[PDB]
């Protein structure tokens, strides 16, 4: 089917993952170099196999795409991927106005304390985040996200590029250059920072009609992320191929370290009693253009027809 | 053997290989998205099938592994796969000193003219490029090259990041970091670039004993340049192990476009008329640590039985 590819990797790790202690701490299986390849004309690769959400992807790749570092858009998009990190300059807080949170996760894990306390606080961010522009301002802002380092590359000599749509003009006047990257991995940065850019560099491609892309993403976590970002750059793929008034080909998903938790094994493995079932279709709309411009309904994804969702524990 | 992989990519783009017009004009054969795994405990992945220097790659690496731009070191190395670029500051010479070198190559591949004066011209560049200080300082020298990309990194507020190094102390001390990665692909850079990197990023990994490397190389061309692509990642894979007190493991290749030239089919082919050869040994030296402190013979590559160099045209 399609999306055979990830229940590939889902056994290759199964069978020949290596035991590697990883950071977030249960212990992980790796594989170190993979390559993965998608062919978008035959489908949308949302997994089949297991209810990974369309919608969610969704808001967040519109707040890439548009350069937003800002929790307040994702979050009026019920969105809450990246929540957890407004609150680390909650936390922190020189204006703690108020409790527990101290160390919010972990223990959110354990019922009561500093669990249901962070889970009403986060409320509590994500209404002064929501509702104070102010607030919005300072603890809602993530600096240097995936939004800014596509869009807004603070330059060495006071300034910004963005390298997406740099690029994307590239991808419309020299076509067959080799050089449409956009890069995430800044050096200067990444000492100082939580979650250095797991995607870290991509490179788009036409070929004689298509967009293809290539994904180098280096931590990948096989059950809980990379369902997702099959998803969130085959969508891309489609988003820059409709701007340039190109047909689509395929999607390269190359990974450095692959990994199965080892809290995710038995579920990786639910997974995979389960058999494919014909992957969806994407159709946008043909008025919009300026990819930059696109909401949320300019995205359709028909005819998901998936098992259920397998329920995680957590990768931390 | 263990160089089959690269007569596999040398087959596929002839066989499954597209027609992309390229930028050095013959016209190429692409694909796009491709990994090529070597085992480097069964040997050194130098070429059996074809003669590929291992003497002129050692000394480019020599360069980049110690922070120079400078085409004086490698020109006093007999090397001159950078010198043709040292060469560019002098052709657009406000210090014209002389004569027709206005264009130097394509009518260097015509015979007299551009040809045979632009020839005896190197020596005239290369002379006071190695015995002029003055000279070596203004057109010797290569500003952003893999050199000051991998070790002195422009930083925006007023400085320098030494990746490599600082890679290799989280070699040493965190081991298991998904977070070992250098890159070469600066944005800010990029817009100004006669070449802007062709080999991007890399990553190392070690798993239960061994170093491990990935390459992520964007344009690359499968007669000319990979051959020695893998031996000089093959070799960093070495050094480094060997500076971390590490065996080796795998040297992963990862692609973009690789793609032939029209005008290196014939050979290409040549070549694959050819059986390999048992792979070379690599024994560095025991006593020396720091790699950035190795020299020439610090390396020597024992056992290299290749059948003939097959020679080029040019990718130009
Ligand atoms: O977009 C992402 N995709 C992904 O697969 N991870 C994984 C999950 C894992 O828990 C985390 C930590 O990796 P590292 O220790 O390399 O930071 O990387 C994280 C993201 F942000
Ligand atoms: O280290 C290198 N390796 C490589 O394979 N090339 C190829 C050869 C080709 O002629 C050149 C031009 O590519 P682009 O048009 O993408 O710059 O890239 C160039 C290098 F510098």
């Amino acid at each position: 089917m399609l999306e055979q590819p990830y229940l590939d990797l889902a056994k290759k790790v199964l069978d020949e993952g290596h035991f590697k202690p990883d950071r977030t701490h249960t212990g992980t299986y790796s594989i170190f170099g993979h390559q993965m390849r998608f062919d978008l004309s035959k489908g949308f690769p949302l997994l089949t196999t297991k209810k990974v959400p369309f919608g969610l992807i969704k808001s967040q790749l519109l707040w890439f795409l548009h350069g937003d570092t800002n929790i307040r858009f994702l979050l009026q998009h019920r969105n809450h991927i990246w929540d957890e990190w407004a609150f680390e300059k909650w936390v922190k807080s020189d204006e703690y106005h108020g409790p527990d949170m101290t160390d919010f996760g972990h223990r959110s894990q354990k019922a009561p304390e500093f669990a249901a306390v962070y889970h009403e606080e986060m409320a509590k961010f994500d209404d002064r985040v929501l509702h104070d522009d102010a607030f919005a301002a300072k603890y809602g802002d993530l600096g240097l996200v995936y939004g800014s380092q596509w869009r807004a590359w603070h330059t060495s000599k006071g300034d910004t590029i963005d390298q997406l749509g740099d690029v994307i003009e590239q991808i419309k006047t020299h076509p067959y250059s080799r050089r449409l990257i956009v890069s995430a991995w800044n050096p200067e940065d990444v000492p100082t920072m939580a979650l250095p850019p797991c995607h870290t560099l991509y490179q788009f491609y036409v070929n004689d009609g298509k967009l293809s892309l290539q994904l180098y993403q280096r931590s990948a976590d096989i059950f809980l992320g990379v369902p997702f970002n099959i998803a969130s750059y085959a969508l891309l793929t489609h988003l820059v191929a409709h701007e340039c008034g190109l047909e689509v080909g395929e999607f390269i998903h190359t990974f450095g370290d692959a990994h199965l938790y080892v809290n995710h094994l038995d579920q990786i493995k639910e997974q995979l009693s389960r058999t494919p079932r014909p992957a969806p279709t994407l159709q946008l709309n043909p008025d919009k253009h300026d990819i930059f411009d696109f909401d949320m309904k300019d995205i359709k994804l028909l005819n998901y027809d998936p098992y259920p969702a397998i329920k995680a524990p957590v990768a931390v």
